[PDB]
């Protein structure tokens, strides 16, 4: 007999496998970069460097996206907690978080020693929950929430648009790349991204626009007020080499 997929998993975990991308974050009207996605790689020992996409599902049965999260979250802490001087104050750093990692209260103790890797107040970390994984938790986030705020963590609605926006305190909504996709396909399509826009400005939340491919796009978004972009246009998940080598870049011209 063969090991299942969710085993697998395990052992890789075990031996380190599993490694940060991170994909940059830029403002609505340009600058320099403002911070990083945390994306999971998995460095498989003879089937190269992947995406876990597909063992995801077994990930979430099993319960084991919680621990792979939280060896990302370390190893973000070693990758970029000895090069905070290339980060300016308020970095953000965001992760994708899991309905199961919101039980307990291990999320704020994971993020509080993520905290600790870097000066009091100098990186901003955001935790980025979908509205059905934030449904899936309504049971715990009253509290939870507030835990995690008093730390200076904050929290964003992630793939939005894909009553209950009373039920959650949250601090950002992340346009779904399906909203930005039909930028000037359509003027209907239009109409709805700008109620979502304006519905962030109305809560005074911030808000990110996944999926930003095109000058039209990034251009439509700035206009609105569009706090930060995130797509190909900005630059794909790269290995820590390449962030840190055009972080320097950066610095570089400013
Ligand atoms: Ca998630
Ligand atoms: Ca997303
Ligand atoms: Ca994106």
């Amino acid at each position: 007999r063969v090991a299942s997929p969710s085993s697998e998993l395990r052992r890789a975990l075990e031996a380190n496998e599993f490694i940060p991308y991170y994909q940059p974050l830029s403002p609505g009207q340009g600058g320099r970069w403002i911070g990083v996605e945390v994306l999971m790689r998995w460095r498989h020992p003879r089937e190269g460097l992947i995406r876990p996409d597909l063992f995801i599902p077994f990930a979430e049965r099993s319960g084991l996206i919680v621990p792979m999260t939280r060896a990302l979250m370390r190893q973000v802490a070693e990758d970029l907690g000895g090069h905070a001087g290339k980060l300016e104050p308020g970095f953000h750093i965001g992760f994708n978080i899991s309905a199961t990692h919101c039980h307990e209260l291990a999320l704020v103790d994971d993020c509080r020693e993520l905290l600790a890797a870097f000066p009091p107040g100098h990186i901003t970390l955001v935790l980025e929950l979908t509205e059905r994984e934030l449904i899936e938790s309504s049971e715990v986030t009253d509290r939870l929430f507030d835990e995690l705020h008093a730390l200076g963590v904050k929290i964003a609605i992630d793939d939005f648009g894909t009553a209950y926006l009373r039920k959650f305190q949250v601090d950002c909504l992340k346009i779904d790349q399906s909203f930005v996709a039909r930028i000037g396909i359509d003027t209907l399509s239009g109409h709805i991204l700008d109620s979502i826009v304006e519905l962030s400005a109305k809560l005074d939340l911030d808000i990110v626009a996944e999926g930003v491919e095109t000058p039209e796009q990034r251009d439509y978004l700035a206009a609105r007020g569009v706090d930060y972009l995130q797509g190909y246009l900005i630059g794909r998940p790269m290995p820590l080499e390449s962030l840190l080598s055009s972080l320097t870049v950066q610095e570089g011209q400013g």
